[PDB]
């Protein structure tokens, strides 16, 4: 039910987390830049924070023209932001092998959505005792996510996350079904909901919102330099408040 | 610009407090609902809440016929004026026929294009006589951005009055999703919109209602019975007070 | 056992060769319904297969108060009765209100049963009182086992001269897609099953379609307009299909 | 409309069909052969080229308990067998980039998962290898999503590649075939199957007969000598299979 990550707390009865970051690490610079515009807005609300960031992009379309740093140098970028800021990093991991080495320097590992299925990754990961971030698949429903969370406790591992993406609507739409918040919080473990990747910035403030009244964990956020993070922030903190006073 | 659309005292708009179209889904007993009305009105002078009483007095789209119906016109438009005397608070009510359209909107203020029937050009000019303000259903079928051909049809028909209702969308088969980016881009067509929770599908209404209100929205649209009434006033506290937030964000 | 209908000296039934119920979308004029039924009656006359022609009196659902609606009913009727005096073939129409299933009936073989007005129940039952032939339309909202209630409805109101009618299905937004399982699914009630290859669009594409459609093994077709190569092939199939024993 | 020619078979979406026939998985050596046997005699007897389909690992499931498969150098030696004894093409699933390669020794077709179709990594492997990919389409992807796959193959080194169906998703748990893809889908030229038994009774004959109305290069289907369809029942519905093919394919 709820989740520590150093000495932030996670649990879909308290306030809301951010996952807050990148797609991906295209450098040094960025990484610690876009870290350091999140610390600084998040501290100021009180709002407790993770850095988000792929070191590998599985889905590009050439052989090779830019996943990211790679494992090594994605690693060391990673562990260069912990120590600035001393704050909790997430990263998602692709092969089995990679696993082990990434547990060892980010905090929680993320299960990408299209790989959620492959038995040999989810227990890899679930060795490491590392917190696991499930990704929810876009063709499956809340009821199928029981089973993943079963292999990880079968393999371990018991600080899980479930984190929403969107079903699939017809072809090429998304549709966020929010009773589905519901059904998945029955399993006790966190609840997230990951905004960015679920389809102006009008929409992204608007389905931000619309999650958080559903009571989770916390949100997910692809942000880049945005810079007008602290207006929207708020008001979700002020929200988040009211939806976690209620009985 | 933003549209308000206004009833006996009662401003309706997508900036402004949300207004409850609540009642029953049919007008069972002239008794009954008396009492939901009743109830009703307790709780929303109490919360500030614009209320609206809703009763439907025929029940065509039935499942299957020797079913009950409900009163029917005549029977159920005296219903109609009892609560409207006795409560001193508006009607809505769904006409089926566009015959129906003219006798209605004389005891009711409001009348409810049905979601099956939105589509068909008779009964919408029906209503648009009436000079009454078209609650339009959308259906599950249809797309948001869809919704701007009724609205046209019904402007050009003379009646520019007139609120958008989310009912949900088709998900494979016997499953309704309600999709939330749908009232954005229902809201730039400006025309007040509001949200059925009770037709899109007990506390799966509690959440789905939180989670629309939060799109900053007109009102809802709510259905209750003594065999649930009960339980009315603790779920529209916490509603008002999420509405009274998402209101006031600048 | 399949139910067979029986309109004029026509045999309409899922086992029996299909039956097209050909014709146009609105009777624009008397002659250009005549042109269309010539053009009809001779394809179908030259080939093997029973056809009615088909049309409406009326378009209820057109987008703006002022666009053309038809000919209304009365009119509609004198066109319908021509036709029939003509080219001695039945006729299939859409109705809309109650009050006009009993003069439509008197002249049209059968009467269509439109999607949307498909659940009122005073249509339904005013349609059944008629003793024609009911044309149910399957809604695209609606799932296949769905269509036993408006079965059943217009049993008990006294007619089972019976068609289910496929149209597709909500696919996400705008988008219809046709489940080739229906056709088995709505087969088990045993009234005849016909499916709409036009309406089941927004090419070669309406084509593909009624080939798929008519591998189902299928009552019919319901089509709106070389016209006899598309039929010749189409008639083809009906027979290789139809030929086969159960496996 | 390109021809993808695997040994002595011609695969293309004008020729006719060619049925990618097997099992889920290799539940063993024993029953690899029998389904394969059936297989060979129904169709040598109707003539229709044939492919034998098995899995050697079963990457994803429920639980992580119990049986998957025999492995990948295990399931070779089967695949080694089958080559040897019945001179017949085989067809398994990569699930990972580094079996591509020694997988393609052993099978003349490779299938690219459906969920892992976007990972570049997994398809440069197996498109390096330059034996068959046949590509399954994803069961959230639009037909013209398919060409991105393709343009990743083409340009990686192969042009050998085949298009599958497994149906879309229609709702939760449930998926619907539409037809309309499969005229899209033949647009890039590449031959394109169907998997009746993915797109899901009997009820998978009217799905085969349904997609064989669309002009396909072919076909996927899985038997069973006991399912826990019918290994003896084949022959009947292969042979109504084939004269709808003769039929749709000898249209103008």
């Amino acid at each position: 039910k709820i989740v520590r990550v150093g000495d932030i707390q996670i649990g879909n009865d308290l306030p809301f987390v951010l996952f807050g970051g990148m797609n991906v690490l295209e450098s040094r610079d960025l990484a610690m830049q876009v870290c350091e515009e999140y610390v600084r807005v998040t501290e100021k609300l009180g709002i407790p924070y993770v850095f988000k960031a792929s070191f590998d992009k599985a889905n590009r379309s050439s052989i090779h023209s830019f996943r990211g740093p790679g494992l090594e140098e994605g690693m060391k970028i990673f562990e260069e932001i912990k120590k600035t800021f001393k704050v909790p990093v997430i990263t998602d991991v692709h092969e089995p092998f990679q696993a082990q080495p990434v547990a060892e320097v980010c905090d929680i590992i993320q299960l990408p959505a299209f790989l959620s299925r492959q038995t040999d990754l989810v227990v890899a990961m679930a060795r490491t005792n590392a917190v696991i971030n499930i990704k929810k698949a876009q063709f499956l429903a809340p009821q199928e996510m029981k089973h993943i969370l079963t292999k990880c406790e079968e393999a371990g591992n018991d600080r899980l996350i479930l984190c929403e993406r969107g079903s699939s609507f017809g072809y090429n739409n998304l549709v966020v079904d929010m009773l589905g918040f519901g059904i998945m919080k029955q399993f006790e473990y966190p609840v997230f909901f990951d905004v960015t990747h679920a389809l102006r910035r009008a929409q992204v403030t608007d389905l931000a919102k619309a999650g958080l009244s559903q009571k989770l964990a916390g949100l997910f956020l692809e942000a880049h330099p945005l810079n007008k993070l602290e207006a929207f922030l708020s008001q979700l903190k002020q929200l988040d408040e009211l939806i976690k006073s209620f009985p």
